[PDB]
Protein backbone atom coordinates (compact mmCIF):
# COMPACT_ATOMS: atom_id res chain seq x y z
CA UNK A 1 0.00 0.00 0.00
CA UNK A 2 2.63 2.53 1.11
CA UNK A 3 6.40 2.34 0.77
CA UNK A 4 9.32 4.76 0.72
CA UNK A 5 9.41 4.35 -3.08
CA UNK A 6 5.67 4.47 -3.77
CA UNK A 7 3.42 6.34 -1.33
CA UNK A 8 1.08 8.50 -3.42
CA UNK A 9 -2.66 8.46 -2.80
CA UNK A 10 -5.44 9.40 -5.25
CA UNK A 11 -7.03 12.83 -5.50
CA UNK A 12 -10.57 13.20 -6.83
CA UNK A 13 -9.47 15.05 -9.99
CA UNK A 14 -7.39 12.10 -11.16
CA UNK A 15 -4.08 13.35 -9.85
CA UNK A 16 -2.21 11.93 -6.83
CA UNK A 17 -0.46 13.25 -3.71
CA UNK A 18 2.57 11.76 -1.89
CA UNK A 19 1.32 10.85 1.58
CA UNK A 20 4.28 12.56 3.26
CA UNK A 21 5.73 15.96 2.40
CA UNK A 22 8.21 18.43 3.85
CA UNK A 23 6.70 21.53 5.46
CA UNK A 24 8.68 24.73 4.96
CA UNK A 25 7.34 27.36 7.33
CA UNK A 26 10.19 28.76 9.44
CA UNK A 27 10.16 32.05 11.37
CA UNK A 28 12.06 34.43 9.05
CA UNK A 29 13.69 36.18 12.00
CA UNK A 30 15.35 33.09 13.49
CA UNK A 31 16.09 31.17 10.29
CA UNK A 32 19.43 31.43 8.48
CA UNK A 33 19.19 32.28 4.78
CA UNK A 34 19.63 29.07 2.77
CA UNK A 35 18.32 26.71 5.45
CA UNK A 36 15.15 26.09 3.44
CA UNK A 37 16.95 25.27 0.18
CA UNK A 38 19.33 22.91 1.94
CA UNK A 39 16.45 21.13 3.69
CA UNK A 40 14.39 20.70 0.53
CA UNK A 41 17.45 19.18 -1.19
CA UNK A 42 18.16 16.85 1.74
CA UNK A 43 14.47 15.92 1.79
CA UNK A 44 14.47 15.06 -1.90
CA UNK A 45 17.66 13.02 -1.45
CA UNK A 46 15.97 11.22 1.45
CA UNK A 47 12.97 10.25 -0.68
CA UNK A 48 10.45 13.02 -0.05
CA UNK A 49 8.52 13.87 -3.21
CA UNK A 50 6.08 16.43 -1.76
CA UNK A 51 7.00 19.94 -0.54
CA UNK A 52 4.47 22.25 1.11
CA UNK A 53 5.21 25.96 0.98
CA UNK A 54 3.80 29.45 0.61
CA UNK A 55 4.86 32.76 -0.82
CA UNK A 56 4.26 34.45 2.54
CA UNK A 57 6.83 32.10 4.17
CA UNK A 58 9.34 34.32 2.35
CA UNK A 59 11.39 31.33 1.21
CA UNK A 60 9.64 30.16 -1.97
CA UNK A 61 12.67 31.19 -4.00
CA UNK A 62 14.74 28.76 -1.93
CA UNK A 63 12.15 26.03 -2.43
CA UNK A 64 12.33 26.63 -6.18
CA UNK A 65 16.12 26.77 -6.12
CA UNK A 66 16.22 23.35 -4.45
CA UNK A 67 13.63 21.70 -6.66
CA UNK A 68 15.23 23.00 -9.86
CA UNK A 69 18.69 21.82 -8.77
CA UNK A 70 17.48 18.25 -8.15
CA UNK A 71 15.64 18.20 -11.48
CA UNK A 72 18.69 19.58 -13.30
CA UNK A 73 21.00 16.89 -11.90
CA UNK A 74 18.53 14.12 -12.76
CA UNK A 75 17.55 13.17 -9.20
CA UNK A 76 13.87 13.65 -10.08
CA UNK A 77 11.74 14.69 -13.04
CA UNK A 78 9.34 17.61 -12.60
CA UNK A 79 6.43 15.15 -12.72
CA UNK A 80 7.90 13.29 -9.73
CA UNK A 81 7.73 16.33 -7.46
CA UNK A 82 4.53 17.64 -5.88
CA UNK A 83 4.62 21.28 -4.76
CA UNK A 84 1.77 22.88 -2.84
CA UNK A 85 1.47 26.66 -2.60
CA UNK A 86 -1.10 28.90 -0.96
CA UNK A 87 -3.16 32.01 -1.64
CA UNK A 88 -3.07 34.42 1.30
CA UNK A 89 -5.98 36.30 2.90
CA UNK A 90 -4.91 39.62 1.35
CA UNK A 91 -5.12 38.15 -2.15
CA UNK A 92 -8.74 36.91 -2.23
CA UNK A 93 -10.11 39.53 -4.65
CA UNK A 94 -10.90 37.41 -7.73
CA UNK A 95 -8.88 39.67 -10.05
CA UNK A 96 -5.79 39.13 -7.85
CA UNK A 97 -5.90 35.33 -7.75
CA UNK A 98 -4.12 34.60 -11.05
CA UNK A 99 -1.51 37.36 -10.72
CA UNK A 100 -0.83 36.02 -7.22
CA UNK A 101 -0.29 32.47 -8.51
CA UNK A 102 1.83 33.79 -11.39
CA UNK A 103 4.03 35.57 -8.85
CA UNK A 104 4.65 32.23 -7.10
CA UNK A 105 5.43 30.48 -10.40
CA UNK A 106 7.93 33.21 -11.29
CA UNK A 107 9.51 33.00 -7.82
CA UNK A 108 9.77 29.20 -8.07
CA UNK A 109 10.76 29.53 -11.74
CA UNK A 110 8.36 26.66 -12.51
CA UNK A 111 5.55 26.37 -15.10
CA UNK A 112 2.86 25.08 -12.73
CA UNK A 113 2.29 24.04 -9.13
CA UNK A 114 0.78 20.66 -8.31
CA UNK A 115 -1.63 22.02 -5.70
CA UNK A 116 -2.76 25.56 -4.96
CA UNK A 117 -4.98 26.23 -1.97
CA UNK A 118 -6.85 29.06 -0.29
CA UNK A 119 -4.70 29.45 2.84
CA UNK A 120 -7.56 30.61 5.09
CA UNK A 121 -11.29 31.24 4.43
CA UNK A 122 -10.83 34.80 5.70
CA UNK A 123 -10.14 37.79 3.46
CA UNK A 124 -8.05 40.70 4.74
CA UNK A 125 -7.36 44.13 3.25
CA UNK A 126 -5.31 43.82 0.02
CA UNK A 127 -1.92 45.56 0.07
CA UNK A 128 1.79 45.39 0.91
CA UNK A 129 1.03 43.92 4.33
CA UNK A 130 -0.02 40.32 5.01
CA UNK A 131 -1.35 41.34 8.43
CA UNK A 132 -3.29 44.61 7.85
CA UNK A 133 -4.20 46.47 11.07
CA UNK A 134 -4.96 50.08 11.99
CA UNK A 135 -3.14 52.19 14.61
CA UNK A 136 -5.39 50.67 17.27
CA UNK A 137 -4.40 47.20 16.06
CA UNK A 138 -7.87 46.50 14.70
CA UNK A 139 -7.71 43.76 12.08
CA UNK A 140 -8.70 45.24 8.73
CA UNK A 141 -11.19 42.68 7.46
CA UNK A 142 -12.28 42.51 3.84
CA UNK A 143 -15.92 41.57 3.17
CA UNK A 144 -15.40 38.77 0.69
CA UNK A 145 -17.05 36.12 -1.48
CA UNK A 146 -15.47 32.68 -1.17
CA UNK A 147 -17.25 31.37 -4.29
CA UNK A 148 -15.99 34.27 -6.42
CA UNK A 149 -12.47 33.59 -5.16
CA UNK A 150 -12.90 29.91 -6.02
CA UNK A 151 -14.05 30.69 -9.55
CA UNK A 152 -10.81 32.62 -10.01
CA UNK A 153 -8.93 29.56 -8.72
CA UNK A 154 -10.79 27.40 -11.25
CA UNK A 155 -9.58 29.71 -14.04
CA UNK A 156 -5.98 29.03 -12.96
CA UNK A 157 -6.45 25.27 -13.32
CA UNK A 158 -8.22 25.84 -16.65
CA UNK A 159 -5.13 27.75 -17.81
CA UNK A 160 -2.79 24.88 -16.87
CA UNK A 161 -1.03 26.87 -14.13
CA UNK A 162 -1.92 24.37 -11.38
CA UNK A 163 -2.92 20.70 -11.47
CA UNK A 164 -5.13 20.54 -8.37
CA UNK A 165 -7.17 22.98 -6.31
CA UNK A 166 -7.79 22.87 -2.57
CA UNK A 167 -8.42 24.83 0.58
CA UNK A 168 -7.03 25.14 4.09
CA UNK A 169 -8.58 25.90 7.48
CA UNK A 170 -12.07 25.45 6.01
CA UNK A 171 -14.92 24.11 8.15
CA UNK A 172 -17.83 21.97 6.95
CA UNK A 173 -20.04 24.96 6.17
CA UNK A 174 -17.28 26.69 4.20
CA UNK A 175 -16.57 23.47 2.25
CA UNK A 176 -20.29 23.20 1.53
CA UNK A 177 -20.38 26.76 0.19
CA UNK A 178 -17.93 25.72 -2.51
CA UNK A 179 -19.21 22.17 -3.03
CA UNK A 180 -22.68 23.63 -3.59
CA UNK A 181 -21.61 26.48 -5.84
CA UNK A 182 -23.81 27.07 -8.89
CA UNK A 183 -21.95 25.73 -11.93
CA UNK A 184 -19.03 24.36 -9.93
CA UNK A 185 -16.33 23.17 -12.34
CA UNK A 186 -13.56 21.91 -10.07
CA UNK A 187 -14.23 20.69 -6.54
CA UNK A 188 -11.57 21.12 -3.85
CA UNK A 189 -9.55 17.89 -3.69
CA UNK A 190 -7.78 18.74 -0.42
CA UNK A 191 -8.35 20.46 2.92
CA UNK A 192 -5.21 21.32 4.89
CA UNK A 193 -5.93 21.58 8.61
CA UNK A 194 -4.21 20.97 11.95
CA UNK A 195 -4.26 17.20 12.57
CA UNK A 196 -2.49 14.86 15.03
CA UNK A 197 -3.33 12.57 17.99
CA UNK A 198 -4.37 15.48 20.30
CA UNK A 199 -6.67 16.85 17.60
CA UNK A 200 -7.65 14.02 15.26
CA UNK A 201 -10.40 15.85 13.36
CA UNK A 202 -12.90 12.99 13.48
CA UNK A 203 -15.92 15.00 12.24
CA UNK A 204 -14.11 16.93 9.52
CA UNK A 205 -12.31 13.80 8.34
CA UNK A 206 -15.58 11.89 8.06
CA UNK A 207 -17.14 14.75 6.10
CA UNK A 208 -14.20 15.10 3.73
CA UNK A 209 -13.97 11.35 3.15
CA UNK A 210 -17.65 11.39 2.12
CA UNK A 211 -16.93 14.10 -0.45
CA UNK A 212 -13.69 12.54 -1.68
CA UNK A 213 -11.62 15.33 -0.15
CA UNK A 214 -8.23 14.29 1.27
CA UNK A 215 -7.11 15.82 4.55
CA UNK A 216 -3.58 17.16 4.76
CA UNK A 217 -2.37 17.31 8.35
CA UNK A 218 -0.47 20.51 9.03
CA UNK A 219 1.45 20.77 12.30
CA UNK A 220 1.34 16.94 12.34
CA UNK A 221 4.07 16.89 14.99
CA UNK A 222 2.15 19.35 17.17
CA UNK A 223 3.89 22.57 15.99
CA UNK A 224 7.16 24.25 16.98
CA UNK A 225 5.20 25.57 19.95
CA UNK A 226 5.90 29.25 19.23
CA UNK A 227 3.92 31.34 21.80
CA UNK A 228 2.81 33.71 19.01
CA UNK A 229 0.59 31.02 17.46
CA UNK A 230 0.56 28.26 20.04
CA UNK A 231 -0.71 27.97 23.61
CA UNK A 232 2.60 26.96 25.16
CA UNK A 233 0.80 26.04 28.42
CA UNK A 234 -0.54 22.84 26.85
CA UNK A 235 1.37 19.53 27.17
CA UNK A 236 3.76 19.05 24.19
CA UNK A 237 2.46 16.37 21.83
CA UNK A 238 5.80 14.59 21.48
CA UNK A 239 6.14 14.07 25.24
CA UNK A 240 2.92 12.05 25.44
CA UNK A 241 3.34 8.89 27.52
CA UNK A 242 1.53 6.52 25.15
CA UNK A 243 3.25 7.83 22.00
CA UNK A 244 6.64 7.48 23.66
CA UNK A 245 5.72 4.05 25.01
CA UNK A 246 4.67 2.87 21.53
CA UNK A 247 7.92 4.38 20.28
CA UNK A 248 9.95 2.10 22.55
CA UNK A 249 7.98 -0.91 21.32
CA UNK A 250 8.91 -0.24 17.67
CA UNK A 251 12.24 1.48 18.38
CA UNK A 252 10.74 4.61 16.84
CA UNK A 253 10.42 8.14 18.19
CA UNK A 254 7.11 9.64 19.27
CA UNK A 255 7.37 11.80 16.12
CA UNK A 256 7.54 8.69 13.92
CA UNK A 257 4.61 7.11 15.75
CA UNK A 258 2.52 10.25 15.29
CA UNK A 259 3.29 10.45 11.56
CA UNK A 260 2.64 6.74 11.02
CA UNK A 261 -0.72 7.11 12.78
CA UNK A 262 -2.00 9.73 10.34
CA UNK A 263 -0.71 8.23 7.12
CA UNK A 264 -2.05 4.82 8.13
CA UNK A 265 -5.57 6.24 8.06
CA UNK A 266 -4.95 7.98 4.72
CA UNK A 267 -4.21 11.46 6.06
CA UNK A 268 -1.35 13.32 4.33
CA UNK A 269 1.36 14.59 6.70
CA UNK A 270 3.70 17.54 6.09
CA UNK A 271 6.11 17.66 9.05
CA UNK A 272 8.58 20.53 8.91
CA UNK A 273 12.22 20.09 9.80
CA UNK A 274 15.32 21.97 8.69
CA UNK A 275 17.49 19.54 10.66
CA UNK A 276 19.37 16.90 8.66
CA UNK A 277 18.80 14.08 11.17
CA UNK A 278 15.11 14.88 11.78
CA UNK A 279 14.29 15.26 8.06
CA UNK A 280 15.52 11.68 7.68
CA UNK A 281 13.83 10.45 10.87
CA UNK A 282 10.39 11.75 9.83
CA UNK A 283 10.59 9.88 6.52
CA UNK A 284 11.32 6.48 8.11
CA UNK A 285 7.67 5.60 8.67
CA UNK A 286 7.08 2.91 6.05
CA UNK A 287 8.96 0.00 7.67
CA UNK A 288 6.40 -0.65 10.41
CA UNK A 289 2.67 -0.45 11.04
CA UNK A 290 0.44 0.17 14.02
CA UNK A 291 -2.02 -2.54 15.11
CA UNK A 292 -5.77 -1.87 15.14
CA UNK A 293 -5.60 -1.59 18.94
CA UNK A 294 -2.68 0.84 18.82
CA UNK A 295 -4.52 2.97 16.25
CA UNK A 296 -7.53 2.95 18.57
CA UNK A 297 -5.47 3.93 21.61
CA UNK A 298 -3.75 6.77 19.73
CA UNK A 299 -7.01 8.07 18.27
CA UNK A 300 -8.32 8.05 21.86
CA UNK A 301 -5.65 10.61 22.75
CA UNK A 302 -7.85 13.08 20.90
CA UNK A 303 -8.44 16.12 23.10
CA UNK A 304 -10.54 18.14 20.67
CA UNK A 305 -8.25 21.04 21.60
CA UNK A 306 -6.19 22.88 18.94
CA UNK A 307 -2.61 24.06 19.20
CA UNK A 308 -3.36 26.64 16.49
CA UNK A 309 -6.55 28.49 17.43
CA UNK A 310 -5.99 31.78 15.57
CA UNK A 311 -7.81 33.66 18.34
CA UNK A 312 -6.62 37.00 16.95
CA UNK A 313 -9.16 36.43 14.16
CA UNK A 314 -11.98 34.85 16.17
CA UNK A 315 -14.40 37.66 15.30
CA UNK A 316 -13.84 37.52 11.54
CA UNK A 317 -17.08 36.67 9.69
CA UNK A 318 -15.25 33.62 8.28
CA UNK A 319 -13.35 32.46 11.36
CA UNK A 320 -13.48 28.69 10.81
CA UNK A 321 -13.22 27.31 14.37
CA UNK A 322 -16.42 28.54 16.05
CA UNK A 323 -18.50 25.73 14.54
CA UNK A 324 -18.15 22.18 15.88
CA UNK A 325 -16.39 21.05 12.71
N1 LIG B 1 -2.28 25.78 6.17
C1 LIG B 1 -1.87 26.37 7.32
O1 LIG B 1 -2.57 27.21 7.87
C2 LIG B 1 -0.64 25.89 7.99
C3 LIG B 1 -0.38 26.20 9.33
C4 LIG B 1 0.78 25.69 9.90
C5 LIG B 1 1.63 24.90 9.14
N2 LIG B 1 1.37 24.63 7.87
C6 LIG B 1 2.28 23.76 7.10
O2 LIG B 1 2.51 22.51 7.80
C7 LIG B 1 3.95 22.40 8.06
C8 LIG B 1 4.27 21.67 9.38
O3 LIG B 1 3.53 22.24 10.47
P1 LIG B 1 4.50 23.02 11.50
O4 LIG B 1 5.79 23.55 10.82
O5 LIG B 1 3.72 24.24 12.03
O6 LIG B 1 4.89 22.18 12.84
P2 LIG B 1 5.28 20.60 12.81
O7 LIG B 1 5.66 20.02 11.36
O8 LIG B 1 4.21 19.81 13.45
O9 LIG B 1 6.57 20.48 13.76
C9 LIG B 1 7.57 21.45 13.40
C10 LIG B 1 8.52 21.52 14.61
O10 LIG B 1 8.93 20.19 14.99
C11 LIG B 1 10.37 20.09 15.01
N3 LIG B 1 10.65 18.73 14.57
C12 LIG B 1 10.55 18.25 13.29
N4 LIG B 1 10.77 16.97 13.27
C13 LIG B 1 11.00 16.54 14.55
C14 LIG B 1 11.29 15.30 15.15
N5 LIG B 1 11.39 14.16 14.38
N6 LIG B 1 11.46 15.25 16.47
C15 LIG B 1 11.36 16.33 17.21
N7 LIG B 1 11.10 17.51 16.70
C16 LIG B 1 10.92 17.67 15.39
C17 LIG B 1 10.86 21.19 14.04
O11 LIG B 1 12.12 21.71 14.46
P3 LIG B 1 13.30 21.45 13.41
O12 LIG B 1 13.07 22.18 12.14
O13 LIG B 1 14.61 22.07 14.10
O14 LIG B 1 13.51 19.88 13.17
C18 LIG B 1 9.80 22.30 14.30
O15 LIG B 1 10.14 23.04 15.47
C19 LIG B 1 4.43 23.86 8.11
O16 LIG B 1 5.86 23.98 7.97
C20 LIG B 1 3.67 24.40 6.88
O17 LIG B 1 4.25 23.94 5.65
C21 LIG B 1 0.28 25.10 7.29
CL1 LIG C 1 -0.04 34.84 -1.37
Amino acid sequence: DLSAASHRIPLSDGNSIPIIGLGTYSEPKSTPKGACATSVKVAIDTGYRHIDGAYIYQNEHEVGEAIREKIAEGKVRREDIFYCGKLWATNHVPEMVRPTLERTLRVLQLDYVDLYIIHVPMAFKPGDEIYPRDENGKWLYHKSNLCATWEAMEACKDAGLVKSLGVSNFNRRQLELILNKPGLKHKPVSNQVECHPYFTQPKLLKFCQQHDIVITAYSPLGTSRNPIWVNVSSPPLLKDALLNSLGKRYNKTAAQIVLRFNIQRGVVVIPKSFNLERIKENFQIFDFSLTEEEMKDIEALNKNVRFVELLMWRDHPEYPFHDEY
